[PDB]
Parts: structure tokens; sequence; C-alpha cells
């Protein structure tokens, strides 16, 4: 036939394909979510998340050295609480689990980039991301508490305060609180566009989130692309240093759209449900885990993500699959 | 706190959330892929795709009636061949499996829109998508055969000829071929952006594709977003009635970029691999299948797809989960 | 002939057309304007609006249950006043018609989305949308009163306070008033771009608006597309949760232009004159009412409207034409 | 209140509003559709279109003179045939009704710009816009006939050949045809975006279109905005001198999107249905006809139309409402 | 001070800076230019390009093995001719220097991607890029010869034919030529935007280009940014597989503008002059060579280049500075 | 061959090329960086910068007259300090070197445009661009001092205060300080996008900057194009009269991108390392200095720069190469 344009020409050998590959993925693009449980002794496997385990607080100094030695540059701290209550106040206790997780990480590996998850769903008896009032989760009462938690996490050494409470004005609240306390240099990794997804089941199992209803009244609608952009642009306006799309996997259209609407760095969270789905199809022998993980993380980068929160990070690190 | 902008205002209730939902998913958005195996008697279960079975040719009249009864408006045919050879010539035999799958569907259900997968990987002894040469899969030898297959399938009643060979100029070749033989009205549903993905394992099992190596010399690189758009715009230029992104789940950024680059309809294939990861994670009790399937399909719609190829379409239709 | 591109290919059967339909319309997209008259006993037909009737206040609890049972998710309340005066002060009487209409609706169907029309043209002896002063309608005196009305409507349970007075700064005024009174969660459905149209005659008949001149000094010029966009973008800037184009029917260019200029939800009002025109041509046997209604509402959605205010809503609901 | 931006500032008076009016409507924006019935003696009233009458061929010289005297710069001819058949061949008879309507207009008023409707629904026994086949309306059989009709109408003096058959490739066919016969200077006014609307009932009555079914296999879907633009850009590509959206009243979003996609002139047809809804609502005394006609026509201008096809053009011209 | 936005927040440490680095440079981004001199025995040092030497043809098998061992994925061949003449015919001799440089590279290292410089300035007695006429370099006489050279080099194994003659229509000429001779799969790497720069002195020394005058009648003006884009888009239109900007260092604005105007791969040539200025400044001890080379190459990547032609590639590869 | 488009047509003679040259460079586009050393007697050559010399303060009145007489319209003052200390306080001494350099220039040539470099790296014992604190360079303590320096430089007659400290909020700080002191007319030439480049070695030698580490914690990452734009747009937002990209040479993609994102004038700094690289390759006889300088400065203008800071300026001036 007569065809002048032939895409296949640059696909002929592995060398040609390597030369013309548009997107690349490094170990640097990954942030490792870590689960830390206070007052316990043995690491606990998370069933819903094949390979993940809660790290006993007594072993955190050891795991963070392990992670750092594998080449992971950053972690996101999630605690499993034994001092839950109606407001999740242990989260702003200058010495509670949240402060302690940071303290230990920064003390152990000074150069480790410590992002402290900032919410209450893991510290409240009801499992909601804030103060429950007659109304539902109280936005402004929760903003107050998110700010106090911010200051003690910054106090403990957290490099980024990451609000995941899906509260309006949360970035502004945390920025003023940090500044007022002399933490004007502490960064905010906002979970800016965070969907009321059905892919967090494994995570809730892993983190001990005691919730029976849903978070549909704060986390946003999965179907709303316009609203998703506006959620992130409001956070940019309130001073976030980095934005984020959560989940990442089934939202790369949102990542790409946001990429074109801001100059800010954009993070993407490869959530627990996405991890479970790769892990369980691999164990059923349906897919090649490694090929599927690399393709998935590669797609997230291709969509425009600057950083990817991924539970596969340390394995990828240690098995020298990514450098 | 001071906030005039409060996104949560429209999230207060189920009624408010429904009123402001930006994207909708319905049954007419779905196209159901079916596997038909010739010269066989019982339905065969696909191991890697729980719930999916090869339909015996003898029972296709029965199944396409069932499918149609469920509300499914369309199907994509894939045959499992017992007449494979060097060039996959059974596919262009006037009464080969390709032509008969269409014939039995259109004759049983005249209203059923039948899209006929158009390739050779299911009919070649080597498992590759075309004619082999010392070269690798020979582009132009394959184009002639795609043309021949197009006319017999068109003659057999197929409403869409869907070339999935990833051959340069395939749409033009098939357009020229159908036109000359008097099928100027038969449409082309081009797998215009078809990535050399690792998510097709389950499908190859289901369709009996005898491939030992890879398809990287013709299916495109997963990392190449600019190339992906160019791939589809070259097919729009060639006359394609509908364009397509495959896989869809991890390529929503592609679907969205493409939506902004053409006025043509865009299909998105929720591949066997995606189906597999959802089913095994649900079997493992880690996620809720239905909520995860609906979220997954809704995101593909959200990203810009007009039609979605889903192996979940029949259950969603019969269980009246989508109307 | 030789034509590669053939649009007609996807128009061959009802099935194909259904698969390729770009826009859809659900019962969810509709908001039902309701006319409630205090101190009366029998429902009154509105002559200019064939099929519409004023609901006696004593029957409102009954009609709102009827509407809600038909599946309508939201209503817009308009009262016919028997206590008109120079400033329309019954509108901010904590117990006047406006408060009462809301009170009754929310008390009867707690989940009903109650949008309270916010103006004075129905409560003033002169029929103008505010305070008449030497000058004409006094913008700032009217802003004051619009805020007080907002608080009592929010107090009564209105979900959205909908200013239709076409007063500059009305959204800002209503937002500060609501916030100050502890109604920071009450939404604003601004009639942001509201034209000085000649299509409201039937509505004025239906609502008892006692006006002899025009509203050309506040409602904007029908011919000004640039000004129309700016009117809506100013409201976005002042905190509106939802914007609106009124009328909708002969302004879909304005709807589409606004759609591309904001991420906010956009409402469109299918006004009384548009309803009368469909109703009277149908009664003269000139057109098919149902086909024309569905095509018109479908066009409004196609233009970019997220919600449509429509008097045909309950019929469409009950006759199961829309679900 | 504090507001530096007050849109009402330029709305204070009639002089200020006129000075800032963005869009203008004049008589030269209007094209007058006329119905001419052959072999008949008295004017026939169109029931569904009050004020509209079939003009007897014998009286056309008289009427086109009247029209021209009124200031009308152009007309679109529609003939009511007494010579219908299977293929609508009277339309391409050198002296058939199509050719004579043009001839009598150009010869009576040499300056009159005559646009000749170019189709077969008014000349076929079955009422469809072309040649029927087992298929439905045969596209390419019809294109040949459109070509033949184009040359006789061109030869008869028509200034524009306006194909309203909704056939793929109609503009190219008619361009090729006129060119070969030496009418390289005759223009094409393409009904480029012609929707399968329900607003044409009154017109079919007025023009005697013997159709029992629908035109959905060729006129396009009302819901398809992206397809609508593609429809017109394919005609610009084919050489069309002017493009068009029909209907116009409920498709102003289309007109505006198209205005932004081409530098070509764009016509908009205010259809019989729109005319009917305005007239019957005015008869019912529900709206003011003149104010509603002027607003309706002004919105079509506002949306981007260069020319408007209106059945109100003559009254507006004679009553000196437009100059 | 009051500042919510503090860019320095993500600059606090080496880890934070790496995590937020937007652009990456790797070894696969580099293509290594090599100078091969025929009929000679020892390596010759290039004075003006410290570190660069003419490789004796006899030692090419050895060197391409060394290059390939280092990790270099590709080279661009430039031969120093001992058979120059009026038309540069040695270049299209089936076994001329051009064909043999390719042959020895592909045969020694089958995986090596060989791009063959395609011109006549190194083979013509007058030193100009083609056939001379009273005119100056004759465009179309040269195109024929570029075509002839393309096929022998293609036949010899070259993976890319890279026309650097700056002839109008060179890509089409070479595409037509390779196609006819059965090299439809051989690619074209067009020096699409090739400026008449003053930075090529060192290269001419290294490649033995016998030119006394200038190339301004064919290489384009350095000041013309709009012309530069037009130059490359005409080559994309002609079928070029990859486009290119030369020089690259002082034309990063061009590279970036071009990146936004095409989806095609874009190469950028870090010319001999740039290489020379870096080396001599480093020799003079004024700058750090490595830091300056890495910054220079990283900026070309940053600006949008997919591939970079660099004379520093081998040292960077062997010293393991890039992987 | 057949080619309609022939770029070469406008390249045939020097006259044609001159007519079609898109970009031009005048002496007006250049700003001359001057090095002034207090308490010394003989001009000192800067080894790293062939041709540049520190001007003894006692000779400044003489050199500025020389510069002005050559036609240079503006200079950028850099001092070599003999009164360095921990905070660089001599920089805000109403009579220190910074004040004095300006004083002398404006006193000598009243019409000379005096841009005073505003930092501390030349006045601090540690060589950092501000106040060193436990943390690193203290952003806010440095902002304080940058403001005081601004007022005394404005006091001395500087026309532009040019902050090069890469401190967040520096433009805002300097603007408030200037305004408060009655210097609301003094302009700010912000070094808005200033990279942590490896091309400043020669400058540091020339300016006596006593730094042993790097400026990576304030000057921005060379690889971050998105951040580069945001750095400049923040300065526009804080009131800068002119923006700047530094370095210029290997950042013309950044210059072009910024050009398209602001209406503000954009300056570009052809840094010392770029000067050294041209000078040393010219001395090694590798390139033609003049041709390379003119091409480089011409590229900077082509990329979008309105003013270029260049050390070659006075030579270009005196040798009448630029007027
Ligand atoms: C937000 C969502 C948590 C929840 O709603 O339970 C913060 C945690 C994100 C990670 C969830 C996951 O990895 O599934
Ligand atoms: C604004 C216009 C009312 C008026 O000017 O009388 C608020 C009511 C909109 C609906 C009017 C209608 O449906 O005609
Ligand atoms: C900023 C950079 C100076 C440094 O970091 O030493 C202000 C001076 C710019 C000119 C530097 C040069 O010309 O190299
Ligand atoms: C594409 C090629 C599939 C393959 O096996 O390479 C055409 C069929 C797409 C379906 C694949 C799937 O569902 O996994
Ligand atoms: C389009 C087809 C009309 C039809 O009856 O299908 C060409 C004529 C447009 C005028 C229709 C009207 O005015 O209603
Ligand atoms: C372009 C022409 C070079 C010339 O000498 O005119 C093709 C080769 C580019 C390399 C030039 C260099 O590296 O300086
Ligand atoms: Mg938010
Ligand atoms: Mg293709
Ligand atoms: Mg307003
Ligand atoms: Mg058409
Ligand atoms: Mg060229
Ligand atoms: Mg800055
Ligand atoms: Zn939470
Ligand atoms: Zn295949
Ligand atoms: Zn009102
Ligand atoms: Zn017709
Ligand atoms: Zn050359
Ligand atoms: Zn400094």
């Amino acid at each position: 036939t007569d065809l002048i344009q032939r895409p296949r020409r640059l696909r002929k050998s592995p060398a040609l394909r390597a030369m013309f590959e548009e997107t690349t993925l490094s170990l640097n693009d990954l942030v490792l979510p870590i689960f830390v449980e206070e007052e316990i002794d043995d690491y606990k496997a998370v069933e819903a998340m094949p390979g993940v385990m809660r790290i006993p607080e007594k072993h955190l100094a050891r795991e963070i050295e392990r992670i750092a030695n594998a080449g992971i540059r950053s972690v996101m701290t999630f605690g499993i609480s034994h001092h839950t209550d109606e407001t999740g106040s242990d989260a702003w206790r200058e010495d509670g689990l949240v402060a302690r997780m940071s303290r230990i990480c920064k003390q152990t590996v000074p150069e480790m980039i410590v992002m402290s998850d900032t919410c209450f769903c893991e510290y409240t008896s009801h499992g909601h991301c804030g103060v429950l009032c007659e109304h539902g989760v109280d936005n402004d009462a929760t903003l107050e508490n998110l700010g106090k938690q911010a200051v003690v996490a910054a106090a403990a050494g957290a490099d980024f305060i990451a609000p995941s409470a899906a509260m309006d004005g949360q970035v502004q609240a945390i920025r003023q609180a940090l500044d007022a306390a002399g933490f004007k240099d502490t960064a905010i990794m906002s979970y800016s566009t965070k969907f009321a997804s059905s892919f967090y089941g494994p995570f809730r199992e892993a983190a001990g989130s005691a919730l029976k209803g849903d978070r549909k009244s704060y986390q946003m609608n999965p179907m709303n692309r316009r609203e998703a952009i506006r959620e992130s642009l409001l956070d940019e306006a309130q001073g976030a240093d980095c934005l984020m799309v959560k989940p990442a996997g089934a939202y790369l259209d949102i990542v790409r759209e946001l990429r074109e609407r801001t100059e800010l760095p954009i993070g993407a969270y490869q959530v627990s449900g996405e991890y479970a789905m790769i892990k369980f199809a691999a164990l059923a022998g349906a897919i090649d885990e490694e090929k599927v993980v690399l393709e998935s993380l590669g797609s997230i980068k291709r969509a425009g993500a600057d950083l990817i929160f991924s539970y596969f990070a340390l394995d990828l690190a240690e098995k020298k699959i990514l450098r």
C-alpha cells in the first residue's frame, strides 16, 4: 500500500522503543504510605492488602531505616489508634501517635521526607473525619482541630502536613495555624481533590477506621470532573504547596485536566483498593504483578502526576525494579 | 470560620448529590464482548475471567437472544478457531468462523448491533495479529487480508468492522475494501489507540490466542501520550466512524485528551485484565464488586467515552443494575 | 460517489442512533416551579398557562407530597400575596408567605430540595422587584431587604435562596446575611444572568405581579451576550453555589458560552412564555406537545445546563415520560 | 453597600441601553421562505401557520413584486407539486415547478436573490427526501438527482442552490454538477446542520410533503452537538458558500459553537414550528407577538447567525417594524 | 512577613529538590555523532573540538563496539571523504563511504540504531550541500541525489536517513525514493529546522567540509522563529518520523514552540560550537565542565526535546555520569 | 520536482534575507553590568572573564562617562566590598558602596539608567545572599534588610532596585519599603526567575562573592519550567515593573513561555559563564567571537526578551557593531 505515515517504524526494536518512550518512572516519583500501630508487639498483616503489615511503634525506628536504606525518599504516616474518643483529640496531643510517628521518623532518618496524614477518622470512636454534630461532620469545628494537629505534627518534625479530612477551607486553616505557631516553613500536601470512593475498603481495614456509614457528605462525587478541578484550584488559592488527586488509577482524566490548569506540583494516590486488585489478580495467576504495577504507576506519571503515593514502593525499591 | 465558598453545601444529602452529579452511566453506553468457540458442545469457563465462558457456536443463537433480551444493544465478536494456519485465512473464508458469528447474530436478532473483531491472532498458528515475514508481522500483507476479512464479515451482516490488528493504514485499507465490494454503508469501529499492554492475559486465555512473544512491534507504547492521540487522529483522517482507546481503565488521561481533539464518537475498552482485577479482589472479599464496577465504568464515561466495552454488561443488565 | 466520511452510517436504525446519542435528559435534571396562594380555597387555573394552577396554601402539604411521590427532587416556590405593600415586607416576615411555603414543604417532605424564589415583585403594591425611590428601583435598599428575606427563608428550611431581583451585589448581600445569622450552609441559586424578557407575561398572570411598566432598568438587555457572561461571573465571584440563565429557550448560545467560562453548576429557566407557546400550538394541533417538550428540554441540556426549571416537570414525572 | 462594579449603571435609561446594546437586527438579516403551488387558482391558507398561504404559481410574479417592494432582499422557494412520482423527477425537469419558481422570480425582480430549496420530499409520492431502495433513502442515487436538479434551477436563474436533503456529500455533488454545466458562479447555501426535528409539522402541511414515517436516517440527531459541528465543517470542506443550522430557535448553542469554528457565513432557519408556537400563543393573548418575534429573531442574530430564514419577514417589512 | 506562598519551601533540602524536579535526563536521550575517515590509519584529533577524533574506517568496527558497550543506544554518522567531486557522488555509490559507515555499524552491533547523515557538503569539491548551478545550490538536482543516497544508505542498514541538506522537499523526496526501492520501513530523521548558524566551525573542521562561502541560501535565518516552525511542520506533512532543531543550545525557544505545535518526536542538536565553548571554558578553568554539560543537556530536555545529539555522550556514558 | 511551498525563495540574496528577517537587535536592548571596587587604585582584570575588569571607585565617574558616551543607556551596578560582615550591612549604609555606586553614576550622567543590584552575597563574610540563621539563609530577616538597602539605593539615585537574593516576597518587601520612604516612583527590576545555575563561576570571581557552599535553597531548580513561570508571575503580582530570566542562554524556552504569560517587560541575563564560554572558544580560535555574540544576543531577543544584561555591551557599542 501507499502510506507515508507509519507509526510502526519507531516500534521495530526494543532499542527504538526505548529511544522514543515519552514517559519515564523513577523510584523518586514514589511516596510510601506506612501504617504504625501504638501499644502493640507483633507486626500485623492486613488481609485486604496482601504484603502490607502494621508496623509496631516499637519497630518504627527500624522500619524507617529499612525504607530509607532501600532508597525511598518519602513516607506518608497513618496510625492505628488505641486511644480513640469522640473528637479524635489524641491527634493533637503534642505527644500522641501522630506527633510520635513523625518524631521517630525524623529522629531516625533526618533526611527522610515525612508527610503526616492529617485527619481524625483513625482517632474517633465514630470513624468520621472530624467533629460529629447534630448536622453531620462539622466543617468549622473540624477545621479548628485540623489546625492544632498541624502545629503538633510540625512540632514533631513532619515535613508536610497532609489534610485528608475533605473539609472546606482546610488548607487555609492549616496554613494560618502553622504560620501563627512559627512553622511558616512547614509545607502542606493537600488531598485537594479527594473522591468519595469505594476503593478505600482495604485501607480502612489496615488503618482501623471505625466507620459504619459513608463520607459522601465531605469527600466529593466520583462523577464530577468540573467540581474536581475547582476543589484543587481552591486549595492552590489557599496556599497548598502540592495538590493531589485521590484515587489515581480510575481518575487519570482528572489528573491530566488538573495538570493543564495549575503550575503547582500534583500528587496522585494509588489507593489500597487499586493495590488489592493488582495483588489478588496476581495471586489468582490472572496477570503478571510486576508488569501490571509498572504499567499502572507509569500511567499515573503519563497523566501528569509528579509524585505517586504507592504501597508497592518498598518492594519496587528493594527488588531494584525501580531506582 | 470565614468561607463564602463551601463545596460541601451541595453534598449535604443524597437528593442534592444526585441533582448535581455531572456524569451519567446507562445501559446504552455498554457494548458486550462475547467469545464463541466453533466445532464444540459445552460452554467453557474462562479461568482468568470468573463468570466469562466460551459460548458454543451451536448455542450462539440462544445466547445472542438472551443478551438482546437483557437490554444489551450491541456485541463485539471474538471467535475461538479450530482452523488456525499461517496467515489466519479462516477469518476471510466467506463462511469461516468470523462470518458465521456475525451471520448467526444478525439473523437471530436483526436489531442487534454486531461489531466484528477484525484481526488474525485468534486464527494464526503463531498467534500474531497478521502475516509473518522474516521482518516480524508484515504490515501491508496484513492490510490486504484485513480488507478481505472486512468484506466477508460485512457480507455476513456485521454492522461495524473493528480492526484490532494495530496495522498502519488499516482503516483506509478496510474502508477502500468495503467500498469497492458495495458495503459503503458498513461502519468501522477502529481500535485506533491500542497499547502494547500487559492487561490482556485473561483475554488471550479466553480467545485462544496462540502467541509466545509480544505485540510491541505494532501495538503502541503505554507511555506515549502524544503518540496515542496521533494514532487516533490518523484513523479519523482515514474515515473511521468511531475511534477507541484500549485499555481504558488506566488510560483515562488519553480518553480525555482525545475527547478534546476530535468530534468523532470515542469507544473505550474495559479490558479482560481490569475485569480480572475487579472479580478476584471481590472474591477475596477485599472490595464490593458492584460498587467498584459502577465506579470504574462511570469514570470511563466521565473521562469522555461515548461507548464502553465491558465484560460486566450482561450481569449489570440482567440484575437491572443499569437500565 | 466516492465519500469516505458518511455521517449517515450511524443514523441507520433506532439502535444505532441510541448508541450514538450525545446528550441525555433525566427526571433528575428538572426543578418544578410551584405557585402557592395564601388565604384561598380552590385551586385557580392560570389561563395564560394551560395546565398550571395556583395551589391553595391549605393544600400545599398535599401537592408537595404529590410532587415528591412523582419523583420530582426539587421545587422553586412562588407565592401569590394578599398582604402587598410598598416595600414587599411580608417577604421578610418570619411568618409571611415566603417562610410558610418553605416551612410547609420541608416539614412535609424533609428530603425535598426547596428553592425559595427571593424577590419582592409579588409582595409590592407597585409590582417592582424591590424598593421604589425617586430614582427607580433602589438597588442598595433592596439589597438590605433581600438579605432579611434570605435569613427567614433559611430559617423556614429553604435549601437554596434564589435571588431573582436582578440587583447588583445581591449574591454578596444574601451570602453575608445568611452567614451572619448562622446559615453558612444555606445555598444560593442565583438568577445570575436574567434578561429583561418579553416571555414572562404568563408567569406574571400566574404570580399576581402588579407591575405596569417594565424591569429594563435592572433585568439585563436580551441582546448583550458579553454582558450576560459578566453578570454570571460576578455572581460566581460573590459566592453563588449555582448560576442560571433566564430565559433558557432562546438563550442557548448564552448557556453554552457560560458553560465554557465556569466550573460552577449552571441552571436554565424554561420560562412561562416558552411553556405557553408549546401549550397553545399543541392545543391548536400544530405540533406534538410531548415531542416538542422533550426536544426543547433536551436542547437546554445539550447547551450545557445542569438543572432546568420547568413547568412540564410533574406531568413528565407522573406520565412516566422521564424517570 | 460597597460595590464598585454596578452593571445597572448602563441600564438607567432607554438612551443608555441603546448605546450599549451589543446586537442589532435589520431587514437585510432576513430571508423570506415562500410556498408556491402549481396548477392552482386561489391562495390557500396554511392552518398550522396562521398568516401563511400557498401562493398560486399564476400569482407569483405579483407576490415576488410585493415582497421585493416591501424591502425583502431574498426568498427561499418551496413548491407544492401536482406531479409527484417515485423519484421526484419533476424537480429536475428543465421546466418543472422547481425551475419555474426561480425563473418567475428572477425575471419579475432581477435584483431579488433567489435561493431555491433543493430536495425531493415535496415531489416524491412517498414523501421522503430522495430515491427509496430496500435500504431506505439511497444516498448516492439521491446525490445524482440533487445534481440534476441543481443545474436546471441554476439555469432557471436561482442565485443559491440550497440542498435540504441531508445527504452525505450533497454539497460536493452539487458543486461538481453546477461546475461541469458552466454554473461555476452559482452559490450553494447548504442546510449543513439539519436536525431530525419535531418542529417541522406546520411546514410539511404548508409544502404538501407526503411523508408517513420519519427522517431520522438522514436528518441528524437533535441531541448531538459535536456531530452538528462536524456536519457543517464537512460542507465547508465541500465548497459551500454559506452554512446553516436548522432549527435555529432551540439550537442557539449550535449556531454559537459553529460561529467559533468557521469564517464562513452562517444561516439559521426559524422553522414553521417556532412560527406556529409564537402565532398561537399570541392568538391566545398569552404573549405579545411583535415583542416576542423581535426578541426571538434578535437572539438568533446574537448567537452568531448572519442570515435568518423567517416566515415573519414580510409583515415585519411592510409594517415597517424592521428596516 | 505575611506570605502564604513560599516557593523556597520545596528547596530546603537535596531530597525535597529531587522529589520536585520536573525534568529528567538519561542516557537514552542521547545520540552520539561519530566522524569516520576513510582510506586512513590513525585516529585524528579535532583541534577545535577537544576530545573528539576522526575514527579510521578500519577501526570503526572497534569503536562502534566500544560506543555500544558504553550504553549508547544510537549514533549519527559523518564521513570524511577522499573521493570528493562536483556532485558528491561517492555518497550514493552503493559502496561509497556513506554506505559503508552504516554497513560496518549495523553488522558489528546489530542492535545499534544508526542514523546516517544525509548530505553532500562532506563529498563535494566546493563544500556546498548539493549540486551547484549558476544559480547557487540547485534545489531539485540535489533532491534527486538525496534520494539516491537514501536508498544506498538504507540498503546498507541505516535505521534513519537524516537529510541535513536544507533542501525544500527533501523529506518527500527521500520518502518517495526509499518507498519505491522497498525501504518503506526505513525512517527519516529530518534536520527540519536547520539554521544558517555560526556555531558549526568546529564541525566543518572535524568533517572536512571544503566550503569557502556560506549556507545562507538554504539553511534558514537564525532570527526567524515563525519560519522555524513552518520549516518543521512542512516536514511533518512530508512524512518525517522525527523532526529536529539545530542548533539547540541557543534555540530552546524554538524547541518549546515546536513542542506545542506537533505530536511528533523532536530531536535537538547540541552543535560542535556549543561543545567547543564548554570544553575551552572548562580548559581555561572558568567553569566546571560536568556541571555545565549536565545543565546544558538538561535544559534542552526541559525545553521539549525527546532526543539530544551530543558529542559528550560517550564520556558521560563511560564515566557513568548518565545511565 | 513539484513543490508549491519553497522556503528557500526568500533566502536567495542578502537583500531578500534582510527584508524577511523577523527579529532585530539594537544597542538599546542592552544593559551593561559594571563591577566597581572601593578602596583600590588600579583596574583589576577578571581572569575568568577575558576583557572585564573591576573599575576602581575613584575611576567610576570616568568609566560611566565612557559607557554613556558609547551610547549604552543603562548599567547594573555590582560592588566588590572591603567592609564585609555577617549581615552585609554595608549594603544598607546610606553611604556604603551600593549607595555610592549609584550616587556617582547619576551625578555623572543624569540620564544614565542606573539599575542597582540588590543583594548581600558580595557584602557578607559567608558569601550568602542574606542573613544566615540556624536554618540556612533566613528569608524574612533578609527581606527586612533588602527593603532598607532599597531605600538607600533609591536615596542615592538608583532608577531600578534589582533584587537578586532569590528571597520569597522580595518584590513586595522592596515595594512597601520604597513607597513608605517616599520612593513610590522608584522601579523594581526583579530577578524574578533566577536559577541555581553552575554558570556564575566567572561572576563570583569578578564580584568577590566569598561563598563555599551553593544557593540551591533559594535560587530555583534549572529543571523546573512550571516553577520558573510561577516565580515570575508571583513577582508580577507583587508589583515588579520588569521581570527577568537568569541565566538567558540555556533558558530561552523559559523566556518564550513567560513572554506568553505576561504583558510586563521581560529582561534576560546573559551571565558570566555564557560570556566566558564565548570568550574562551574565540581565543582558542574555535569560533568567530563577533558572529557568535550577535547570534546569541539575537536569539535572546527572538525568544522574547525586551532587555538583555550583557558584558559584551560596551565593546559592541564602541566598535559600532550595534547602534
Ligand atoms: C483519604 C481516604 C481514606 C478513607 O476515606 O478511608 C485518606 C487516605 C487515602 C488512602 C486510602 C487508600 O489507600 O485506600
Ligand atoms: C424572574 C422573572 C420574573 C418577571 O420578571 O416577572 C423570576 C421568575 C422567572 C420565571 C418567569 C417565567 O417563568 O416566565
Ligand atoms: C544572581 C546570581 C549571582 C550568583 O549566584 O553568584 C545575580 C547576578 C547575576 C549575574 C551572574 C553572572 O553574570 O554570572
Ligand atoms: C486487542 C488485542 C488483545 C490482545 O490480546 O492483544 C483486541 C482485543 C482487546 C481485548 C483485550 C482484553 O479484553 O484484555
Ligand atoms: C428541511 C426539511 C423540512 C422537513 O419537513 O423535514 C428543509 C426545509 C426546512 C423548513 C422546515 C420548517 O420551516 O419547519
Ligand atoms: C548541518 C550542517 C553543519 C554545517 O557545517 O553546516 C548538519 C550537521 C550538523 C552538525 C553541526 C555541528 O555540530 O556544529
Ligand atoms: Mg476542598
Ligand atoms: Mg493506527
Ligand atoms: Mg447581577
Ligand atoms: Mg451533511
Ligand atoms: Mg525544510
Ligand atoms: Mg520569587
Ligand atoms: Zn479521614
Ligand atoms: Zn489481534
Ligand atoms: Zn421580582
Ligand atoms: Zn426534503
Ligand atoms: Zn551539508
Ligand atoms: Zn546574592
